[PDB]
């Protein structure tokens, strides 16, 4: 969905607007932290 794809694009602002509150926002942030610059 758009949430998943916005994580993969590394745009953390979009976690809030495109992901459901709770685990899907957490998962968006954790993906970014795991695999986006400057975390990697």
């Amino acid at each position: 969905d758009a949430c998943e794809q916005a994580a993969i694009q590394c745009v953390e602002s979009a976690c809030e607007s495109l992901c459901t509150e709770g685990e899907d926002r957490t998962g968006c942030y954790m993906y970014i932290y795991s695999n986006c610059p400057p975390y990697v």
